[PDB]
């Protein structure tokens, strides 16, 4: 009889089960919050595979009676409380490099759409406007701009904002970044510019994306006053996460004209809906529901890379066997 | 008393007449054939700007009396009969530099579009789809891939094709493009694979781009054959000319899925509704009207150039002082 | 018995005869000038092979009897009479696309060697310099300087000018090009900036980089005038052609110090030497023996080439057949 | 009275006074040795600025009876046991940033001046060499190779590894790095692939360039064992430390044709002579006399930010004060 292994908030383990078929039972749950889980699971999981839809806070983490490694499927592990499951004795770990490409390029599809207003020009069409002129075109299409000399800040430059940077490069943006975290120089090796403060790189910045995790520090970092130190008719772009943003504050930003547009692929209450919300009736809106990180092999590559560290976890050991842990400091 | 210059198919010359102010006096008709124009400038005018709206026929043109130079507000000339244009003794000039990175960024902006899913993911949030677990994110996306690996085939490796090809290279797209005008090695200067002939471009290529001119012996250079000699799953987009592509053709192509997805900001008969035309029911299908070309710096630009040339022609010997004629060899 | 080829001045035909054994008989004459050229093939020559080391007036082409076809090995054709050549009914062609790679890594190498002093680094160390303390590196990599920020100025635009242009952008250079035969546009597909004149290149560019062919208009296109225009300290680089540069002029920058440093694989006089000429006793001078176009592959790529022109043309139409003809205009 | 900083293997001091005057007695002691180091510095210096000439072990260490912080002006310590140094109450400092760019250009250089032997050919004029067919181009010239399509293998993927890897994309390098380091999924933000072992990157790799610190694992990295690894007719690059290559081994490889060609700024003793060491008769040897990091700006760069860190040490608190340093974990 083998260890439990459980897919908290999901159905299909498909992809998992080739690679642990011989090393754990794998159950699923299907389960927005721990409420939802039998309690089968609960007091003999061993392990957990787990994505963005269901958040383990301390208590939650609790219940489980003998969890021993939770893996993240994604890189974004901020739905979990890693330092009192290190506490706990549960290692946590995630998986990183997967998506990495898919989500640059997301972004750089919603900064297009900003600048361009494709989607916002299709959606015309849709609703069934008809641009016969020159001069229908110019007003239909009125706000879309030069590319070529704007300033592209990224907030937060690990590898993501670096594959941002890369391609933004190409289209003749002037990119900036701020990172806090990051050694001396890194902005030399890929020939950019780098700023001290997040009110600097707002200052100077016509488009601003985000690609930081969200920490205990940054919560809100897009909040009522820095939406004040930004340019005025900005853009904001968010591929990373939604609670990074005070919806709030850009909701007014965007219809007092302060931001002209903001790409949203993730928000601060999830699933989003464009009839709930504080962005109920926000102009200039783009929102796409949590995909920037999705491609058919993306989603395949991450599955099994997480099988593989619930195998590494449960024949070897813990965190010694382990590739990506993001807790060894609280374990 | 100077001469008369007709802004053809366009109500604003507002940015034209500080240029011309004292060089001829300036009209326009705002007519989208030669029948709206009211006989005072057929018989009079001596110059023409003109955008993509009129064409001008061989009979078209030779109701004109005192015409001497027209000039395409604008890098495409296919709707003028330049040939005949020459024969009558009409210099015929375009501007052709003004917008050149804007449809590259529109172009990508498609690609992307195609590839990420962003537009149609949006659409399926206003449209109400409620999108909660990561299984219903993959399906709602479904189609997104990876980029890198896959190949695109640039049809036209002039001015807006480079620009495709540097942009797309930074995304890790493998570039290949078809242009049987250029002169041998134009392909190594910038690092790309060319290909002899329209059949190997499209049988290699997961995403097909066109960015060449309408001209003779190009019509429905996509059509029901060479659709055939596509990839399955292909990508089309299509930022250059609605005469390029058989409509028809595309429609069964997209409803058959031999074609994934087409992005097309130009169609055969403009402007376009998604109620009329052989797309009527058309799937996968994004649409722009006619605005990749457009930012408010480059409608700028392109009109003050323009009006230069109308100037150096009053001015000065035609065809000599033209910067951008267009039918020397026929005048 | 075939019609007759002579590979003018070289002595190796064997890339050459597996593509022309049944197409004509080969032979070879090794001479640096046209008096040294058996009558045998002066009377009978169809066709000739040629390098860069033999030049053809119209008097020395008027000594051929027979002769329709030359294929230049290789790009440039300036040591051709082709307007002549086209006169007498002998089509002159070239290959151009072999080497434009070679030569742009070439001279980055150059640019690269006066930037960094490696070159004139290395040869320190084989004088026997000691260099130990930090002090002593400054002192003998004396000059070396910072490139982000410098400005390259590209004299020429074409294959090989391009090729320069995408390498030192990575390099942090701001790139500039003068092209006075190309289109309006073609700097912003490539996100370059391009001046008007010779002057505002000179003017602007910290290192000077020649990419042009050697027509009747630019001979000397760097001479004691437009040296005087060039900024205090400049670098200049030619792998293009000797005859483009005044090398007294050149000579005497160096001395003074108007120029820091030149990097040339071409002379004025070929064989060169540092014994012989102008540059006699010049500082600050590197020198290659024109060599930048040479790789294995390129040498063997551009032998076939032409081998194969020289059949098209033996046993097609001229000038139809041909794929790189250059005089048909002149023919 | 302020405290007393010392330059120990340097004479000058002129950039970083101004920045220290009123903070710190500044003495130099153009020492090559502790041994050479007057005891007024070791018994009251507080603090201390040095370069590469000199190494400091725990027992040079001992002899400094007050100093409590050490700066390396420049971005490798492996000249100093740091350690020990934080055992002793030490702080150990660097200066990472300022000669990232210039390096990555001098390895370019070198990286070009093999394959394009533009050094090598310099030198043959220089001798007197006689180059005048095209023949004569081909053999002197011999060995010179097409870039496009080699593979690039990098150890160590830091800052200046990423600048290299950056650069030779635009050549048409296939790149690959090396970094045991590094976490997962790096290679991905910069479009490149990343192998295992050291193995598999010298296996794989036509030209091998060397881009990672000397630490107590890597001495030798390069030995008689990992040479025999190498492809065929290979080239090493090394403008990282000396320590890492065993020159015994490569001289033979060298001589053998097992490795076609080395370019080293650096050596495993300092100052390099082609008269004395193992490389004494190694052909086809490039050496730069440690000045890959050199430029004007570069190096007063260095200077201005080692004088501020010496500046924050003494009127700040150790080690909260500190922007670089290097031993915070030993101390
Ligand atoms: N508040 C913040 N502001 C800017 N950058 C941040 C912040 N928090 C984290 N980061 C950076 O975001 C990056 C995340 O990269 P990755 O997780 O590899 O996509 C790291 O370089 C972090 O240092
Ligand atoms: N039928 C065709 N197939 C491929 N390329 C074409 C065709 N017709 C024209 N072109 C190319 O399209 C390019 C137009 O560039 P530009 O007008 O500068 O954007 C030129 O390089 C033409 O040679
Ligand atoms: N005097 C000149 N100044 C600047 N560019 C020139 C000159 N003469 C020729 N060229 C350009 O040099 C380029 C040669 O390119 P390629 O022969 O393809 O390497 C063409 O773009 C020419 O227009
Ligand atoms: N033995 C080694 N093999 C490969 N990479 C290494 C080795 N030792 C250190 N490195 C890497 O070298 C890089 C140094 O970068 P930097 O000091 O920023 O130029 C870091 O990424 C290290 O992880
Ligand atoms: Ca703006
Ligand atoms: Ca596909
Ligand atoms: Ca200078
Ligand atoms: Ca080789």
């Amino acid at each position: 009889h083998m260890p439990l292994v459980a897919l908290l908030d999901g159905r299909d383990c498909t992809v998992e089960m080739p690679i642990l078929k011989d090393v754990a039972t794998v159950a699923f749950c299907d389960a927005q919050s721990t409420q939802e889980i039998h309690e089968k699971v609960l007091n003999e999981a061993v392990g957990a595979l787990m994505y963005h839809t269901i958040t383990l806070t301390r208590e939650d983490l609790e219940k489980f009676k003998a969890l021993r490694i939770i893996v993240r499927i994604g890189s974004g592990f901020d739905n979990i409380d890693i330092k009192s499951a290190g506490d706990l004795g549960i290692a946590v770990c995630n998986v990183p490099a997967a998506s990495v490409e898919e989500t640059a390029d997301s972004t750089l599809c919603h900064i297009l759409n900003l600048y361009r207003r494709a989607t916002w020009l299709h959606q015309a069409l849709r609703e069934g406007t008809r641009v016969q002129s020159v001069e229908q075109i110019r007003e239909v299409a009125s706000g879309a701009a030069r590319i070529r000399g704007e300033t592209l800040g990224i907030i937060g430059f690990g590898r993501t904002g670096q594959a941002v940077a890369l391609r933004a490069k190409a289209f003749g943006f002037n990119v900036l970044f701020y990172d806090p975290y990051l050694s001396d120089g890194v902005e030399r090796a890929l020939g950019l510019q780098r700023v001290s403060t997040l009110q600097d790189l707002l200052f100077h910045s016509d488009c601003v994306t985000l690609h930081c995790g969200l920490n205990e520090h940054n919560h809100h970092l897009i909040n009522d006053f820095t939406v004040k130190q930004m340019r005025q008719g900005a853009f904001l772009v968010n591929t990373a996460r939604g609670g990074l943003v005070d919806e709030k504050a850009l909701a007014q930003a965007l219809k007092e004209g302060r931001i002209r547009g903001a790409a949203l692929d993730v928000h601060e209450s999830e699933p989003f809906s464009f009839s709930q919300g504080p962005l109920k009736d926000a102009p200039n809106l783009i929102c796409t529901p949590h995909a920037a990180w999705y491609s058919e092999q993306a989603s395949i590559e991450m599955r099994e890379e997480a099988a593989r560290e619930i195998r590494r976890a449960i024949t070897g050991r813990i965190p010694d066997s382990l590739k990506n842990c993001v807790n060894k400091d609280h374990l």
